[PDB]
Protein backbone atom coordinates (compact mmCIF):
# COMPACT_ATOMS: atom_id res chain seq x y z
CA UNK A 1 0.00 0.00 0.00
CA UNK A 2 3.19 2.10 0.03
CA UNK A 3 4.81 1.87 -3.62
CA UNK A 4 7.15 -1.05 -4.52
CA UNK A 5 9.61 -0.44 -6.58
CA UNK A 6 10.97 -3.64 -8.78
CA UNK A 7 14.83 -2.88 -10.11
CA UNK A 8 16.93 -5.52 -11.89
CA UNK A 9 19.11 -6.90 -12.13
CA UNK A 10 20.62 -6.90 -8.53
CA UNK A 11 23.86 -7.32 -9.65
CA UNK A 12 25.65 -7.01 -12.98
CA UNK A 13 29.70 -7.55 -13.54
CA UNK A 14 30.55 -5.73 -17.17
CA UNK A 15 33.17 -4.26 -19.11
CA UNK A 16 34.81 -0.53 -19.88
CA UNK A 17 32.78 0.56 -23.25
CA UNK A 18 29.99 -1.64 -22.57
CA UNK A 19 26.16 -0.89 -22.84
CA UNK A 20 24.46 -1.08 -19.12
CA UNK A 21 20.58 -1.53 -19.28
CA UNK A 22 18.95 -1.36 -15.77
CA UNK A 23 14.94 -2.08 -15.46
CA UNK A 24 12.54 -0.58 -12.67
CA UNK A 25 8.78 -2.04 -12.18
CA UNK A 26 6.59 0.11 -10.16
CA UNK A 27 3.78 -1.68 -7.87
CA UNK A 28 1.50 0.81 -9.01
CA UNK A 29 1.14 3.98 -11.63
CA UNK A 30 3.69 6.89 -10.86
CA UNK A 31 3.42 9.11 -13.68
CA UNK A 32 7.41 10.09 -14.19
CA UNK A 33 8.11 10.88 -10.65
CA UNK A 34 11.11 8.57 -10.85
CA UNK A 35 14.98 9.41 -10.31
CA UNK A 36 17.77 7.06 -10.73
CA UNK A 37 20.62 7.59 -8.34
CA UNK A 38 24.45 5.86 -8.71
CA UNK A 39 26.13 5.19 -5.28
CA UNK A 40 29.15 4.92 -5.26
CA UNK A 41 31.39 2.84 -2.60
CA UNK A 42 31.36 4.39 0.74
CA UNK A 43 29.38 7.27 -0.79
CA UNK A 44 25.81 8.99 -0.63
CA UNK A 45 23.44 8.35 -3.65
CA UNK A 46 24.05 10.90 -6.00
CA UNK A 47 20.75 12.17 -8.32
CA UNK A 48 21.88 11.47 -12.27
CA UNK A 49 18.45 11.37 -13.85
CA UNK A 50 14.33 12.79 -12.96
CA UNK A 51 11.55 13.05 -13.71
CA UNK A 52 12.45 9.04 -15.34
CA UNK A 53 14.37 10.74 -18.05
CA UNK A 54 15.79 14.37 -17.17
CA UNK A 55 19.42 14.51 -16.41
CA UNK A 56 21.03 16.80 -13.64
CA UNK A 57 23.00 19.71 -14.94
CA UNK A 58 26.73 17.91 -15.40
CA UNK A 59 25.87 15.06 -15.33
CA UNK A 60 27.83 13.19 -18.68
CA UNK A 61 25.95 11.83 -22.07
CA UNK A 62 26.17 8.33 -21.26
CA UNK A 63 24.03 8.50 -18.45
CA UNK A 64 20.13 8.25 -19.87
CA UNK A 65 16.29 7.61 -18.31
CA UNK A 66 13.59 5.98 -20.35
CA UNK A 67 9.91 5.70 -20.03
CA UNK A 68 6.97 6.24 -17.82
CA UNK A 69 4.23 4.31 -15.91
CA UNK A 70 5.13 1.28 -14.25
CA UNK A 71 8.31 0.45 -16.23
CA UNK A 72 11.44 2.53 -16.68
CA UNK A 73 14.79 1.98 -17.83
CA UNK A 74 18.72 3.49 -17.05
CA UNK A 75 21.15 2.82 -19.33
CA UNK A 76 25.01 3.83 -18.88
CA UNK A 77 25.89 3.79 -23.15
CA UNK A 78 29.76 3.31 -22.87
CA UNK A 79 30.54 2.78 -19.71
CA UNK A 80 33.61 4.29 -17.90
CA UNK A 81 35.72 2.88 -14.99
CA UNK A 82 34.65 5.47 -12.66
CA UNK A 83 30.66 4.54 -13.02
CA UNK A 84 31.75 1.86 -10.26
CA UNK A 85 29.00 1.98 -8.27
CA UNK A 86 25.23 1.01 -6.71
CA UNK A 87 22.80 2.53 -8.95
CA UNK A 88 18.73 2.76 -7.82
CA UNK A 89 15.39 4.11 -8.52
CA UNK A 90 13.26 5.44 -6.56
CA UNK A 91 9.44 6.98 -7.16
CA UNK A 92 8.53 10.32 -5.82
CA UNK A 93 4.90 10.38 -7.10
CA UNK A 94 3.70 9.15 -2.92
CA UNK A 95 5.34 9.38 0.48
CA UNK A 96 6.96 7.20 1.82
CA UNK A 97 9.25 7.50 -0.92
CA UNK A 98 11.07 3.19 -2.01
CA UNK A 99 13.58 2.61 -3.80
CA UNK A 100 14.41 -0.38 -5.43
CA UNK A 101 16.68 -3.48 -4.23
CA UNK A 102 19.66 -1.57 -6.18
CA UNK A 103 22.11 -3.07 -9.03
CA UNK A 104 25.58 -3.33 -8.10
CA UNK A 105 27.60 -2.73 -11.12
CA UNK A 106 31.40 -4.46 -11.07
CA UNK A 107 33.98 -3.93 -13.85
CA UNK A 108 36.44 -6.52 -15.34
CA UNK B 1 19.97 26.78 -7.28
CA UNK B 2 20.68 23.64 -5.52
CA UNK B 3 20.74 22.52 -2.00
CA UNK B 4 23.47 21.64 -0.54
CA UNK B 5 23.18 19.36 2.75
CA UNK B 6 25.52 18.88 4.89
CA UNK B 7 25.95 15.65 6.97
CA UNK B 8 28.02 15.20 9.93
CA UNK B 9 29.81 12.89 11.58
CA UNK B 10 30.89 11.16 8.66
CA UNK B 11 30.98 7.87 10.91
CA UNK B 12 31.11 6.98 14.46
CA UNK B 13 31.95 4.46 17.30
CA UNK B 14 29.13 4.18 20.35
CA UNK B 15 28.34 1.12 22.66
CA UNK B 16 24.69 -0.73 22.97
CA UNK B 17 22.62 1.93 24.90
CA UNK B 18 24.26 5.02 23.84
CA UNK B 19 23.03 8.36 22.71
CA UNK B 20 23.85 8.66 19.24
CA UNK B 21 23.22 12.03 17.64
CA UNK B 22 23.46 13.31 13.77
CA UNK B 23 23.34 16.72 12.41
CA UNK B 24 21.85 17.78 8.79
CA UNK B 25 22.55 21.62 7.80
CA UNK B 26 20.99 23.01 4.76
CA UNK B 27 22.66 25.48 2.23
CA UNK B 28 18.83 27.02 2.15
CA UNK B 29 15.41 26.89 4.22
CA UNK B 30 13.68 23.66 3.26
CA UNK B 31 11.09 24.30 5.51
CA UNK B 32 10.81 20.52 7.71
CA UNK B 33 10.99 19.08 3.54
CA UNK B 34 14.02 16.81 5.48
CA UNK B 35 13.91 13.11 5.52
CA UNK B 36 16.31 10.22 7.17
CA UNK B 37 17.07 7.24 5.97
CA UNK B 38 18.97 3.93 7.33
CA UNK B 39 20.79 1.77 4.95
CA UNK B 40 21.71 -1.34 5.98
CA UNK B 41 24.49 -2.84 4.16
CA UNK B 42 23.44 -4.70 1.05
CA UNK B 43 20.39 -2.65 1.03
CA UNK B 44 18.89 0.12 -0.60
CA UNK B 45 17.85 3.02 2.22
CA UNK B 46 14.59 3.03 4.12
CA UNK B 47 12.81 6.02 5.17
CA UNK B 48 12.76 6.20 8.67
CA UNK B 49 11.57 9.62 9.63
CA UNK B 50 10.13 12.83 6.62
CA UNK B 51 8.72 15.77 6.90
CA UNK B 52 11.50 16.64 9.70
CA UNK B 53 9.98 14.68 12.65
CA UNK B 54 7.20 12.28 11.01
CA UNK B 55 8.19 8.63 11.43
CA UNK B 56 7.07 5.73 9.27
CA UNK B 57 5.88 2.65 9.86
CA UNK B 58 7.28 0.49 12.20
CA UNK B 59 10.27 2.60 12.97
CA UNK B 60 11.55 1.99 16.77
CA UNK B 61 10.81 4.53 19.23
CA UNK B 62 14.36 5.30 20.07
CA UNK B 63 14.53 7.10 16.82
CA UNK B 64 13.86 10.80 16.32
CA UNK B 65 14.47 13.98 14.10
CA UNK B 66 14.00 17.24 15.12
CA UNK B 67 14.90 20.71 13.89
CA UNK B 68 13.33 23.12 10.98
CA UNK B 69 14.60 25.34 8.14
CA UNK B 70 17.95 24.62 8.15
CA UNK B 71 19.83 23.00 11.12
CA UNK B 72 17.96 19.47 11.29
CA UNK B 73 19.18 16.41 14.09
CA UNK B 74 18.24 12.65 14.12
CA UNK B 75 19.07 11.02 17.40
CA UNK B 76 18.74 7.27 18.31
CA UNK B 77 17.95 7.41 22.05
CA UNK B 78 19.74 3.97 23.51
CA UNK B 79 21.54 2.54 21.00
CA UNK B 80 20.42 -0.96 19.52
CA UNK B 81 22.56 -4.06 17.50
CA UNK B 82 19.99 -3.70 14.51
CA UNK B 83 20.46 -0.20 14.32
CA UNK B 84 24.02 -1.47 12.32
CA UNK B 85 23.97 1.01 9.36
CA UNK B 86 24.51 4.28 7.59
CA UNK B 87 22.07 6.91 7.90
CA UNK B 88 21.51 9.96 4.98
CA UNK B 89 19.30 12.66 5.42
CA UNK B 90 17.73 14.10 1.66
CA UNK B 91 16.04 16.93 1.41
CA UNK B 92 12.78 16.71 -0.77
CA UNK B 93 12.03 20.71 -0.81
CA UNK B 94 12.97 21.27 -4.59
CA UNK B 95 14.28 18.71 -7.25
CA UNK B 96 16.72 17.80 -7.40
CA UNK B 97 16.75 16.44 -4.62
CA UNK B 98 20.13 16.30 -2.44
CA UNK B 99 21.50 13.72 0.24
CA UNK B 100 23.88 14.50 3.01
CA UNK B 101 27.23 12.55 2.84
CA UNK B 102 25.68 9.93 5.55
CA UNK B 103 26.92 8.65 8.54
CA UNK B 104 28.05 5.29 9.14
CA UNK B 105 27.40 3.65 12.38
CA UNK B 106 29.45 1.00 13.81
CA UNK B 107 29.54 -0.33 17.31
CA UNK B 108 32.20 -0.91 20.22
Amino acid sequence: TDIQMTQSPSSLSASVGDRVTITCQASQDINNYLIWYQQKPGQAPKLLIYDASTLETGVPSRFSGSGSGTEFTFTISSLQPEDLATYYCQQYDNLPYTFGQGTKLEIK
